[PDB]
């Protein structure tokens, strides 16, 4: 076990990491911006270091400042959390080069997956399903061209016009010039959790559905994904796990796919922990942060795939300080706060009564996660929980969350990536 | 069930209210005037002030409770734990008044409510009880020693402090015991260092009953439970099945209906019946963690007439759970220590469950008990559960009053508690009581 580590992050995720550390007896060092002196985790850490002024560029994105805090404290490793420098290669490189342990994949691995090109290339070489297309630009031979569209399967997209049958091809292409790709009108956002030890072992931890989005930002997450069967689960899961090995992946990562008509289409890989990891912990019982830490300590993968069992259902609602009708950040002082409690209710947040939400950072202030033996139960608990939560002083999206829980479509399951914006009338 | 009355207060009342909500059941909160601000009361569908502060006048007031049910059109009453939960007259009146009592029948309450009757009934069903001479002792030393040999020393001679540890002192203790005290004496097995292991059951009132593993509640202070855990350390699947089956049988035998618990003394691999709690217990959540069953919802299903949903084969023990009761009390006297909570922060995290009605600004009344919350942590193993509890206790903030938080931390820090299997006297010994 790692003796002591630096938590290069803030807010919710910093507190989540802190608890994992404490459970394993790892000392913690909280680096913070002058404006986060009062963060809950800061108050609970073994040591603290002010790394700069408020602005992330000056604090949280200040590499030298974080490396230094590692060095002066005698820390052995650094945990980037999510966001910030978690997917910054330079950072990782430096960390190691500086003699520290980066709690994530290798910098090479990040570069690899960081670039969309190298990424799909690797995924195809790996056997992971990517979006089908022309495989290079198209020409004049519409006798030819139409042959590939057939192969692709309408509807197709010329890139950007959409075509559905032979007929509209010609003009479509012609008025376009003025590549081809398979078109996914109503897909779901399905992503797979993986863990690899760098030592050749890799397992997948089922999937999560994150279709409820606004501006390409996940608002509600759930696991497992409704409609996904074991075979489908196994097919994709195995493939993701194989890819890990192929690319020499180390740590926790997520393969995100678009899902439609029983098929998956690789979008990207997050080479780090995600916001929504808790839903997976609930249905599998695996603590993902602890595994991260173990893998970092050079330990082999403790879990065997056949040991990974999905039970029950879990839902996550992100709680943000923002005006629910403008969607404008809503920084401020929380005057009154009451967290929900009970069987199957998990609350992940650094906020407390009298805490002031700075304006400098992102608007997510907490995550509420409910688990049940089934989806209906999970949902029912969520509703209750949302009603117990109190957060006064600022505007939040609690009411919206409650409206989603109350949506028939949501309750039935299977809504697509467009539903939310559409339900809100964000299509205009 | 359409609507029910929560005939309790505090944490348990909130516990129940959440279960009714998930089930779509309508809630009626009855409260004393001093309990206007309870969290559950504020969340209930309907509220009714049944009396002034004092329990005798509100919570224990039968006719007030019943009337509240009538006027609201409720179909059942949930007694919770304590108060009137094990009061046969109450159960009886409830039913005769046209409401379903969420608990066993009054007769069962009476039966198990009388030690004599209870023991009597358990022996019958093959539930292990404390061994004894089964009737007064005669003046034949040959047979007396035979009885003592049968039970196993040490024994204690009771008349209708001496510990008999062998044959050499038997005769003298018996004589000496009569010389002192009708005047007849009896012998009983002496249990020097037992643990307190209790078995959780559910019965539908239709021939089905299941056991849901057990709980170790050995950490007690002045006979009050401080920490509870499940499963009990050192209990094998064999030993579990053995006592579990016995207890399910006793249920059928007595025609038990609802949630109930059989408490035992456990020593040297044996169980010895102490008593049966004919209601849900404070410590039920640790069972829910490791089995995944919502006991409060099952009590409601059962009351609705549903038979058991779970089959014994479907009951699985997974992980470990530890519960720390949190009380507002005087550290010397242990009496309630009432007042205004100025600052409050609850712990959170994976495997962390907090059961409490308290909140910042909330005032703890002097009228009731000192319990203000229950913190339960779960882990894939006991060690993890403890670690989590240690951290959770550190995050918990309750200002403005005196609580037993420090004592809980000391306990979690105890080497013996960490080793596990301490007995019923450990806590007081440690504390010097």
């Amino acid at each position: 076990m790692l003796d002591k580590i630096v938590i290069a992050n803030r807010g919710e995720i910093a507190l989540r990491i802190l608890r994992a550390c404490k459970e394993l007896g790892i000392k913690t060092v909280a680096v913070h911006s002058s404006a986060d002196r009062d963060l809950k985790h800061v108050l609970l850490a073994d040591e603290t270091v002010c790394i700069g002024p408020a602005p992330s560029v000056k604090s949280y994105l200040n590499i030298p400042a974080i490396i230094s805090a590692a060095e002066i404290t005698g820390a052995v490793a650094i945990h980037p959390g999510y966001g910030f420098l978690s997917e910054n290669a330079n950072f990782a490189e430096q960390v190691e080069r500086s003699g520290f342990i980066f709690i994530g994949p290798k910098a090479e691995t990040i570069r690899l997956m960081g670039d969309k090109v190298s990424a799909i290339a690797a995924m195809k070489k790996a056997g992971v399903p990517c979006v089908p297309g022309s495989d290079g630009p198209l020409g004049d031979d519409m006798d030819k061209n139409r042959a590939i569209a057939k192969r692709i399967g309408y509807p197709v997209i010329i890139k950007m016009r959409v075509v559905r049958g032979d007929a509209e091809l010609a003009q479509s292409i012609s008025m376009t010039r003025a590549y081809m790709e398979k078109y996914l009108e109503n897909p779901r956002h399905v992503e797979i959790q993986v863990l690899a030890d760098g030592q050749g072992n890799a397992i997948y931890l089922a999937e999560r559905d994150c279709s409820m989005q606004r501006r390409h930002q996940k608002v509600v997450e759930e696991a497992p994904a409704p409609g996904i069967t074991p075979e489908l689960r196994r097919y994709i899961g195995e493939r993701c796990a194989k890819a890990c090995v192929d690319i020499g992946y180390r740590g926790a990562g997520t393969f995100e796919f678009l899902f439609e008509n029983g098929e998956f289409y690789f979008i990207e890989m997050n080479t780090r922990i995600q916001v929504e990891h808790p839903v997976t912990e609930m249905i599998t019982g695996v603590d993902l942060i602890k595994e991260q830490l173990r893998i970092a300590a050079g330990q082999p993968l403790s879990i065997k795939q056949e040991e990974v069992h999905v039970r029950g259902h879990a839902v996550e609602c992100r709680i943000n300080a923002e005006d629910p009708n403008t969607f404008l950040p809503s920084p401020g002082k929380i005057t009154r706060f009451h967290a929900p409690g009970g069987f199957g209710v998990r609350w992940e947040s650094h906020i407390y009564a009298g805490y002031t939400v700075p304006p400098y950072y992102d608007s997510m202030i907490g995550k509420l996660i409910c688990y049940g033996e089934n989806r209906d139960v999970a949902i029912a608990r969520m509703k209750n929980a949302l009603q117990e939560l109190i957060i006064d002083g600022i505007k939040t999206n609690v009411d919206l969350q409650i409206r989603i829980m109350n949506d028939e479509n949501f309750q039935h399951g299977g809504t697509n990536i467009h539903y939310l914006e559409k339900k809100l009338g964000l299509q205009e």
